């Protein structure tokens, strides 16, 4: 529904696993009335990863949700090469770095608000029996101080008619640290697994984003730095069978932290499910207000 020739570059918003975000503006009367709208590119358009994109504009499109970020269109060169994804511009950046620089203004129920949000995105997301595998505040973007939106979906993937795991094998690699153990082990991806990366991010949220604070620095640490290349997987995985988890992050009330290390469940049935995840953190907001 774009055209190539009306897509005014602004500026680079991200680049990401084997693509790249750009604010654009959309301005086919060239009269600077268009809208400013962002651009989600491939930088090697292999015939995987072009395809794989395919899918995943597919999956963006069949998606409609307060909290799941607005699909508006495609745009491609002469013929079909250079596909690009477009999609609402949303002003704030992602959920990290919003956190980052007003972390003096966010207090914790505006953390619930967002947490709830996050899990009522992902419920949209099991209703449709997608796994997103990627969730991280990183791919959560902010509308407004109101309202923050799922964002990115390049690592999402349709659950097979007759099984509820997906197994994927992805090369390069992907943020372990956000990863559930059987993700780790037997690459098997769940609606649970997408819980325990939700129990990450909600870890993320309490942290503010502090620099100590990240599940990386956390967990390195915890396996300790001097461990090198592929170890680091491995050791990772038994600090997670010896329930070795993130720390309760400073100022985090104690069910907050028990909601967290629920979804850090080793056992993949004993997980909560995002519907009870609402469940509780809108009773606890309601509480504390
Ligand atoms: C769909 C969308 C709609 N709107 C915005 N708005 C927006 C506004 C402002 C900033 C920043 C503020 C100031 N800094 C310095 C520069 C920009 C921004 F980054 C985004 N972004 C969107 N997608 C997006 C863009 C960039 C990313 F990196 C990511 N991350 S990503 O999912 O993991 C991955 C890289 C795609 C794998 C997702």
């Amino acid at each position: 529904q774009f055209e190539e020739r009306h897509l005014k570059f602004l500026q680079q918003l991200g680049k990401g696993n084997f693509g790249s975000v750009e604010m654009c503006r959309y301005d086919p009367l060239q009269d600077n009335t268009g809208e400013v709208v962002a651009v989600k590119k491939l930088q090697h358009s292999t015939e995987e990863h072009l395809r794989d994109f395919e899918r995943e504009i597919e999956i963006l499109k069949s998606l409609q949700h307060d909290n799941i970020v607005k699909y508006k269109g495609v745009c491609y060169s002469a013929g079909r090469r250079n596909l690009k994804l477009i999609m609402e511009y949303l002003p704030y950046g992602s959920l990290r770095d919003y956190l980052q620089k007003h972390k003096e203004r966010i207090d914790h129920i505006k953390l619930l608000q967002y947490t709830s949000q996050i899990c009522k995105g992902m419920e949209y997301l099991g209703t449709k029996r997608y796994i997103h595998r990627d969730l991280a505040t990183r791919n959560i973007l902010v509308e407004n101080e109101n309202r923050v939106k799922i964002g990115d979906f390049g690592l999402t993937k349709v659950l097979p008619q007759d099984k509820e795991y997906y197994k994927v094998k992805e090369p390069g690699e992907s943020p372990i640290f956000w990863y559930a153990p059987e993700s780790l082990t037997e690459s098997k991806f769940s609606v649970a697994s997408d819980v325990w990366s939700f129990g990450v991010v909600l870890y993320e949220l309490f942290t503010y984003i502090e620099k100590s604070k990240s599940p990386p620095a956390e967990f390195m640490r915890m396996i300790g730095n001097d461990k090198q290349g592929q170890m680091i997987v491995f050791h990772l995985i038994e600090l997670l069978k010896n329930n070795g988890r993130l720390p309760r992050p400073d100022g985090c009330p104690d069910e907050i932290y028990m909601i967290m290390t629920e979804c850090w469940n080793n056992n993949v049935n004993q997980r909560p499910s995002f519907r009870d995840l609402a469940l509780r953190v809108d009773q606890i907001r309601d509480n504390m207000a």
